[PDB]
RNA sequence: UCGGGUUUCUCUGCGUAGGAUAGGUGGGAGCCUGCGAAACUGGCCUUUUGGGGUCGGUGGAGGCAACGGUGAAAUACCAC
């Protein structure tokens, strides 16, 4: 079991707000290692539409507990740009032959201006259902591959939505203070409550719970 | 007896590849001795291809997820 002094601090029938709950989370995690929790949310509008699925990305603030993931494909005077800065897994068109043979873990496959057409006429037959590519209005194409990697690297990026009503961003890592757990829950409802493309219903925010690696749950109020 | 809601106790969920229904994000590798995992024979909830819970004879007690396998995402340990 071990439920006990982590379950008892807490009561389901109260609200731990932005600065109280903040500083009672780190708490409700004693488990082992490190402790991150969890920030819910309830994308419940209309769930079984596919204009109520959220393809939008988040960058949090300041640094995770991580590092950064750009798969770029270049070449010339763009390959001591990506590769002296903090990309992954950069060289040439060669990189074709590493996100082709399988090995497809990476996250933006980044490329060059007049080479869109290597990720557009070899691997559109493989990376196009993926949406993991550089286009023209996403996030990084051009020469922008330094300060809107800089969107994923200052930022966790990653993009999902499901089917049933349950939506939650995670805030990265416990291993912050308390302005920092609601500094990087200050990127939650700052990157995923603008979710509204063409219909909705009545009053999105309803409430707010909680997860770690031994629980529980009390419920964060949502106001000023 | 029919109406529905709430709340607790309970489970289905193979259009695709995956041995074997993966149901989601984080602590994604450890503790678990404090709340429904193997598949022989006249089974229901899913409907006589295989798959959790089986009434009874039959009676190796420690383990797995995984690197691999593999999809924009994987099959277990705590949970919304």
């Amino acid at each position: 079991k071990r439920y006990r002094a982590l379950e008892g601090k807490v009561d389901r029938n109260k609200q731990y707000s932005i600065d109280e709950a903040a500083a009672l989370v780190k708490e409700l995690a004693t488990a082992k290692f490190d402790e991150t929790v969890e920030v819910h949310f309830r994308l419940g509008i209309d769930p079984r539409k596919s204009d109520q699925n959220v393809r939008g990305t988040v960058a949090l603030p300041h640094g995770t507990g991580r590092s950064v993931r750009v798969a770029v494909i270049t070449k010339g005077e763009n390959v001591q740009a990506a590769e002296a800065a903090g990309a992954d897994v950069v060289g040439s068109d060669e990189l074709i032959e590493r996100i082709a043979g399988g090995f497809m873990d990476f996250d933006a496959v980044v490329a060059t201006p007049d080479m869109m057409a290597q990720i557009g006429q070899k691997l559109a037959r493989l990376l196009g259902p993926r949406g993991l590519l550089p286009n023209p209005k996403s996030g990084t194409v051009g020469a922008d591959v330094a300060g809107m990697v800089r969107g994923l690297k200052a930022g966790r990026i990653e993009f999902r939505n499901d089917k049933t009503g349950v939506v939650h961003a995670p805030i990265g890592k416990a291993s912050f203070e308390s302005g920092n757990l609601s500094a990087n829950y200050q990127a939650l409802i700052s990157a995923l409550e603008g979710a509204k493309p063409g219909t909705a219903k009545g009053v999105f925010l309803r409430s707010a719970y909680l997860t770690t690696t031994m629980g529980p749950s009390i419920p964060l109020a949502l106001g000023g």
